[PDB]
């Protein structure tokens, strides 16, 4: 294994942020939708990508 680039897509976006506000942050709820996420990821994600000041 050497992916390394494990970029995040679109559709993992929209539905992190869709599951996020419905679960509240239940994370391993919302990891429920999306298993190839760890919730380190997600919120690592969460925290960095999201936060671009909207």
């Amino acid at each position: 294994m050497e992916v390394k680039k494990t970029s995040w897509t679109e559709e993992e976006d929209r539905i992190l942020y869709q599951a996020h506000k419905r679960l509240g942050n239940r994370w391993a709820e919302i990891a429920k939708l999306l298993p190839g996420r760890t919730d380190n990821a997600i919120k690592n994600h969460w925290n960095s990508t999201m936060r671009r000041k909207v």
